[PDB]
């Protein structure tokens, strides 16, 4: 041990197989006497919106924080005229199924309230580029698994057939052990022939948010409030809970499904509510992590394609307080493909391939310039990427043999920038992931455009997450961010006790 | 006119048609007797070496800053088989002259010695760059006329054909007090004929390098010298002398010209000795500026085009001070040109477009990265950049008006950064434009290959010029660089008794 | 005429400003002046014409 420059102190370990003996102890586990669950009929339900109250038994009675909603539904579609031809019939085996997440991507915004107090994600946009991030293969077979699931590699989805991943297949042609294609999910056919389909069943999504959480780390429940609703509204077209392949729609000509029609029942959310044992009191009021995502968005209306780059700049934006991480990217520009029916079912969700990033903040310029992108995904992953380096980085080749053919090329996404603040920009002194007040950024980046079909028009995102306290108390909801003290967070102390890695699973 | 905001005090002044009382002196402008121009002809000369050796007649004489050689030649093309080809002779009216700066552009270095203090400068490489870089329109038709000077402005020679701008051009063709087509500058043939040509004349140069001077205003003289020299070592392929337009050959001649053989007779230097009036005195020691050009060029072997975009950056190297001036430029690489006689002469030098320059100053990083590369050319040409913004980032459109007919696109010769680095880099503090020591740079910037029908391995280059004082008394030469403590630079009182722009008369 | 017609659409625009930040010790004073020049025009209309 004292052989070293510095004497460094020892210890002995015993070898696992001989690990008696050490005083052990029995362990009682002590959950609360009820446990019990309930379906929540939407109070209110239309068209274009739907919204639930549903209100705590009692104070007293700690609630689950993994919330989901179930809604029944009817889907029906007409065969378009007149693309030539039509023979085979309207839905394929392996050419469509719902888009995933099905009825998220729907929803405009979500908006709970939690004791009279407001919270919101808008959720439509925001879900695709949070939804890579967290899931490794675990957790993407676990409550995960409930809607749709499989998230769209393929840049195009024409070309990806029919592969054994193909996004969208069915159940058989999946591998054994491992997140299955958006096919496999059931719903049952009342009819499907040429000319007209009709398709009817439930289909279960969490509600995305915090508090409320969707992995499965478990966490202490909501007490003690006594009012809760939840909001939701339908992004406009609707349209888009739907998939497709260009595969089967034919030459210089349109797609065969346009136009279909949706129908919704009356969708019941479900929470749970734990009231515990007598033996052990619940605190007057307590206090909760509480993290609000926002988005900022860019539109250029020019376009490129299949493959050139050019530059994009971000409108300088500010923000009240060092958000705890934010994300970037560059994918296809809403405004468009939200018109015409065929744009709107058959265009995948993905991302133009990062060449370079530059970003500033509060003012500087240029962070983070310099690093090869390949430099970005490996920062990246170490928050959670997990996607292989290639799907990541755009698009892969593929040869033939027969002469003489071209060689053929895809391409596949491209990734999703994720730095946290302090773990990656670096801040200047005495400030830290809560501390206000003003700053502003703006990212500016390169994107070259990866697919080889269409021309895309592209935008890109920025969204920025909150991380600070709130007090759910009886009765009142104080919500705080900026909870560290700028000149407190200069002096606090240096803890070895808690390990770093640790606190990269509270996530929200 | 003390009515505005804060108070200010008013002058008047006098319209120039009527001051007309002022007390008006009578100059009488005295130089020294006895003015002579000598005229040294080299001695000890071969194909490969110019060797003057020329001293001041005495301690006294003042000798003058401007030098030049003149250096009369004997060149001799013959046709090659197997073309073919040919008919025509091998010299044309449109294709061919000598390359600005014939004598400078085979120069490897020249070198020169004030006093027994040696001083020397590399020509080949640097002066190309160099060119570009101080002339405004008075100058070019002013001293620098003597050697053929108009800059390559066609990216490929074969593109400009006839065209009014196109380099080598015969006198016609050049419009009244502008720059002159290289063709016009003056040689005398025996004959020109199919098989063989054979041309006379006489070149001229201006010896380049401080502390002697290719502007036009001009400075005090070196006096007082005991010794003096000058010597140039050349190239041993030395037919790059010549250009050539690629229109003649066809292709598989691959060319008509190759080879030919090129000849010196004995140059001569040519300096301008005057010595002052007994009456007034010159100091026994005395001070002058002097500048020093520093150059390192990296290569890396990728070869883009015709006209992709990538990325390059430089191996990091250590500076002993802070230069005056710096140019970053990516040229055409030269291990390719010297390859083959058909390429040594037809290929013009000119730079690619630049389409973003990123560099970090020492154990900085992220300079200049923001600034859109149009904003390069905006602080540059006030360093003195006399080119179009059209010629640098060079590309050019002229769409042809007949059915079935694609429009052609033209390179252009792209630009050559520079950024005074005390105006352009900014600079920690106190650290001024000449202060040692030890600040290590590197850069890497983007750039796009233009020209329209070649291949092109890069390189790029980076000239910087160190400041500091030359101080010669007989018989010493005394140099330094530093020159003032990094403490007596941080409280030296501001002047405003003098023009930042009388500064820039000062090159440099 | 051969055209026509024609229309005519601007993408993103952006401005680019330049800024340098005074050296800490040197200061820059708190109220300053520049010169300033307001350009204005006038026209007056006529009704015959000269050819």
């Amino acid at each position: 041990m004292s052989n070293s420059a510095i004497p460094l102190n020892v210890v002995a370990v015993q070898e696992p197989r001989l690990e008696l003996n050490n005083e052990r102890t029995w362990v009682v586990v002590k959950g609360g006497q009820q446990v019990t669950y309930y379906p929540f009929p939407s109070t209110s339900f239309s068209s274009n919106q739907f919204n639930f109250i549903c209100n705590p038994p009692s104070a007293q009675t700690v609630l689950d924080r993994l919330v989901f909603i179930q809604v029944p539904y009817d889907i029906t579609f007409t065969a378009n005229p007149s693309h030539a031809g039509i023979t085979e019939n309207l839905l394929q085996p392996g050419r469509d199924a719902f888009r995933a997440f099905p009825i998220s991507s729907i929803t405009n915004t979500l908006n709970a309230t939690i004791n009279g107090f407001p919270v919101n994600i808008e959720l439509a946009q925001i879900i695709h580029a949070l939804s890579r991030y967290h899931t490794p293969l675990k957790v993407k077979n676990g409550w995960m698994s409930m809607q749709p699931s499989f998230e769209d590699n393929y840049q195009s989805y024409r070309d990806a057939d029919g592969a054994n991943n193909n996004p969208l297949g069915v159940f058989t042609s999946a591998a054994g052990l491992s997140e299955l294609p958006r096919g496999s999910y059931t719903m049952n056919v009342v009819t499907n022939t040429t000319t007209t389909a009709r398709i009817t069943g439930v289909l279960y999504e969490q509600v995305f948010l915090p508090p409320f959480l969707w992995d499965g780390e478990q966490a202490g429940g909501l007490a003690n409030l006594t009012s809760l609703t939840f909001n939701w509204v339908l992004n406009n077209n609707l349209a888009r809970i739907w998939s497709h392949s260009d595969i089967t729609n034919d030459v210089s000509g349109n797609s065969t499904i346009g136009s279909m029609n949706i129908s919704f029942q009356q969708p019941s959310m479900y929470l749970g509510f734990v009231t515990p044992r007598l033996n052990i009191p619940i605190p007057p009021r307590i206090t909760y992590p509480y993290f609000k995502l926002s988005r900022y968005t860019t539109q250029f209306q020019n376009t490129l394609a299949p493959n050139a780059s050019s530059t994009f700049k971000s409108n300088v934006v500010q923000l009240d307080s060092i958000p705890r991480k934010l994300y970037l990217f560059v994918k296809q520009s809403d405004n468009v493909i939200y018109q015409n029916l065929n744009n709107q079912i058959t265009t995948p969700d993905v991302f133009l391939q990062i060449n370079n990033l530059n970003l500033t903040w509060n003012n500087q310029q240029g962070i983070l310039s310099g690093a090869s992108s390949q430099n970005l995904y490996d920062f990246s992953v170490q928050n959670g990427y997990n996607k292989t380096w290639s799907e990541f980085n755009g698009v892969t080749q593929q040869f033939n043999g027969v002469s003489g053919q071209p060689t053929k090329v895809i391409g596949l996404e491209g990734g999703i920038v994720c730095l946290e603040l302090g773990k990656d920009v670096g801040l200047r002194d005495d400030e830290a992931e809560g501390v206000i007040g003003n700053f502003n950024l703006q990212v500016q980046m390169t994107v070259t455009n990866t697919n080889q079909y269409v021309t895309v028009t592209p935008d890109m995102y920025i969204v920025a997450v909150y991380d600070g306290t709130l007090v759910i108390s009886n009765t009142s909801a104080m919500a705080s961010i900026g909870v560290a003290s700028k000149e407190e967070v200069l002096n606090a102390r240096i803890t070895h006790g808690v390990s770093y890695n640790e606190l990269q699973r509270i996530y929200g």
